[PDB]
C-alpha cells in the first residue's frame, strides 16, 4: 500500500523530529551534529564492505551543508511496488546504525544524487519529506550516491557549525577499521583537505 507507507513514514519523521536525542545523540553539546556525518558515511561503509564502493568523500561546504559521495552501485531507483516509490525514497524514509531516515528527517533540506544504469537521479527533501518523486536529470557512465544534508537548527543547538577536526578523527578511525576503503575530506570554506587509508 502506496498509502499505508506514506502514513507509516510520516508517523516516523515526526517521532525523530520530537525525540532527536534518542535517535541521533545530543542536540547540544555537537555529537548528534556530527552524528549525522557519521551516519551517512556508515551507509557509503557498508557498500564498501559489499566491495563495491572503494571511496567516501566528505565535503563541509561553504554554506554549512555537508555531502558524501560513494562510487559504489548507487542506491536502487526501480519503483519498489508495495510502497510504489523508488527503493531510494523507501530507503531515505523508512525508520530502522540509527538508519539515514534520522539524518533526513533531523535536515531541513537533503539533497540525493544516484548515478547507475547510466543514468543521473536526483530528489530534494525538506525535514525527511520528498519535493516530488526521484527523477532522471541526465545521462553518466558513472556510479554511486551523493547525499548532502542541511542540518535543522530548530533541532540542533549551540555547536551548529561543522568542526573539521571532529569529522577528520572519525574518517581517520573508520579508514583504520575499514581496511582498503579510502575516505577523503575536504572543507570548501578554508581548502583542507586530507585522504585517509589503511
Ligand atoms: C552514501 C550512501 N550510499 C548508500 C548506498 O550505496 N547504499 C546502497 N544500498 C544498496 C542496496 C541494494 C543494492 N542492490 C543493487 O544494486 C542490486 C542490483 N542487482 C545496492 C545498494 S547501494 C547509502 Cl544508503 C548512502 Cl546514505
Amino acid at each position: 500500500s502506496y498509502d499505508s507507507s506514506s502514513i507509516k513514514v510520516l508517523k516516523g519523521l515526526d517521532a525523530v523530529r520530537k525525540r532527536p536525542g534518542m535517535y541521533i545523540g545530543d542536540t547540544d553539546d555537537g555529537t548528534g551534529l556530527h552524528h549525522m556525518v557519521f551516519e551517512v558515511v556508515d551507509n557509503a561503509i557498508d557498500e564498501a564492505l559489499a566491495g563495491h564502493c572503494k571511496e567516501i568523500i566528505v565535503t563541509i561546504h561553504a554554506d554549512n551543508s555537508v555531502s558524501v559521495q560513494d562510487d559504489g552501485r548507487g542506491i536502487p531507483t526501480g519503483i519498489h511496488p508495495e510502497e510504489g516509490v523508488s527503493a531510494a525514497e523507501v530507503i531515505m524514509t523508512v525508520l530502522h546504525g540509527v538508519g539515514v531516515s534520522v539524518v533526513n528527517a533531523l535536515s531541513q533540506k537533503l539533497e540525493l544524487v544516484i548515478q547507475r544504469e547510466g543514468k543521473i537521479h536526483r530528489q530534494i527533501y525538506e525535514h525527511g519529506v520528498p519535493q516530488a518523486p526521484l527523477a532522471v536529470t541526465g545521462e553518466t557512465e558513472k556510479t554511486g550516491t551523493m547525499v548532502r544534508f542541511w542540518p535543522s537548527l530548530e533541532t540542533f543547538t549551540n555547536v551548529t557549525e561543522f568542526e573539521y577536526e571532529i569529522l577528520a578523527k572519525r574518517l581517520r578511525e573508520l579508514s583504520f577499521l575499514n581496511s582498503g576503503v579510502s575516505i577523503r575530506l575536504r572543507d570548501k570554506r578554508d581548502g583542507k583537505e586530507d585522504h585517509f587509508h589503511y
